[PDB]
């Protein structure tokens, strides 16, 4: 019955490893501005392969539950910096906390 | 067609992989747990880094929502400080008999 | 305000890291067919541990993850159900952005 | 921040104003034993016009909507199968607050 | 591709069609206030029949389709005045307006 | 356990019921397409009021995702003003087989 929030969204950024952004690991800089950015939390996983139709570069995987206000910031933050890879977003429910 | 479930929900429990319980991991805790309630099955992700040094630890669970609320009550007091997740999903096989 | 594309699905199959097919890694042989036939992309993700409902507890998870257009996600089901034993396969929508 | 119920369905009955059960109007039918097995609840609507895949273009639509915890539309759905004949039933989730 | 939002919320607000609050129809006070809050927009269907665990008082659903964010102000502002009815709430996609 | 489709959508189209169409009822024409694409099937509903005199008339449609992006296209410009909406549902069954 409780819970935290329910217009929670699962926000998932799939890149390679190897993309980069002026020089650093993509992936270290998005993590990095979702910090200095005040967002719940992420979570980073790495595949062991894939492919996108649109392997020496590993599968990363960032991952963020939030509001749907702050998750559409990241996105609007994230877009640019991402030129092979995707973005998706689907609804959850988050019960519990800290 | 056939799917074996249409009113599953997938539990994800984020947790630290040094969190710990009467002296035990966190995550071999509950897994030892939601084994021994019986519940449909678990798996166990490592995360490379994450924030809310420490890996994040993720186990999910696929079942009954009706089991997955049994799981959330018995560990609600166990994760001190983490996150837990649920939404629908539909089981479409297992593979238990080809034809 | 602009999302790429129309009812996307999210696929997940779970599966043994041990488990083979033809003498190799499923794994690898289902994600050989996933290109072969056209598909958007896939994901590979290895657990730490796992169980279900005879398979070592060493037998690492392995899962595959498939997000594509409804069709073609029923068209990849169709193909692999014969070789998943024992294993999962999921479903829920997403929005691809 | 709390919430009626754990995994709520919204089930959707879609038959025919004329529909009959054994001499009785098929919707009166289907809510009465809805509300003998202890159904949450339901809501019944009458739409002006439809038509799906012999029924009279006069023939009303009729929509049973129940929204209630998973294993209850599992009983519904199992008990209403054989009544509903060239209708249609669905089925997604809500939160219920 | 087009889309409003993907972060809109389907509001559904079951309540009988007698229910009242202070002298005047319960529905047509909700209506109300969702015009004078500034909400996108709402539909009224009156069932011919319903019945709730928890009938001379047919059915009367508000439904209402917007931001997450505006839906959670509608319900913070009706849940008082419903003592009895049902409030649902899932995610949808917004395709078109005017 | 066996389901109709789980790749299925629900889409709605929110309209006037005094909204028009080269002189019919917008409803009407729309309903009229939806049966000549050949659309698995439609439900029309009015509702007693609404706000986006004018009756609200809302047309459903159930479908393949593949079809009702085909009607999307094909209604978005004779929608000059209303509402279009589109989500997930599973379609459980038809009854065209009793066993
Ligand atoms: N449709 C998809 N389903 C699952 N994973 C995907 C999909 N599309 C892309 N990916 C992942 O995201 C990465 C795409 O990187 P890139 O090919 O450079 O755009 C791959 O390594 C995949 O693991
Ligand atoms: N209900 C479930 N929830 C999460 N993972 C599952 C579930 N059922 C099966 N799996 C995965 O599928 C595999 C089942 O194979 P087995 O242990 O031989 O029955 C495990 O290794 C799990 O990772
Ligand atoms: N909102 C979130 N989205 C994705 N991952 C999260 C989120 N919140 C927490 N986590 C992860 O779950 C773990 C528990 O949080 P913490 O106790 O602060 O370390 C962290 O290691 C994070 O990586
Ligand atoms: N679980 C439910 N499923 C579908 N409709 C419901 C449900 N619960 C309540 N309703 C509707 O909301 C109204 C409840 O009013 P009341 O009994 O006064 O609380 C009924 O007339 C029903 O049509
Ligand atoms: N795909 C669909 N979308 C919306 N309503 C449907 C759909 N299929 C069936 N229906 C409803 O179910 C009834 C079908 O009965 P029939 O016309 O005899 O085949 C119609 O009156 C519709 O209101
Ligand atoms: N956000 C919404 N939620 C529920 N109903 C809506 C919403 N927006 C528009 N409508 C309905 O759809 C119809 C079209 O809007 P309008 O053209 O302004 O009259 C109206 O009669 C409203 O009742």
């Amino acid at each position: 019955v409780e819970v935290e929030h329910w217009n929670t969204l699962r926000l998932r950024i799939y890149i390679g490893e190897n993309d980069k952004w002026e020089g650093r690991p993509l992936y270290k800089v998005i993590v990095e501005k979702l910090r200095e950015m005040g967002i719940a939390g992420a979570t980073v996983y790495r595949g062991i392969y894939g492919f996108g139709k649109k392997s020496t570069d590993l599968p990363i995987i960032v991952e963020v539950v939030d509001r749907g206000h702050n998750i559409e910031k990241v996105v609007n933050v994230i877009k640019p910096m991402i030129k092979d890879g995707m973005i998706t977003v689907e609804p959850t429910i988050v019960l519990w906390v800290g």
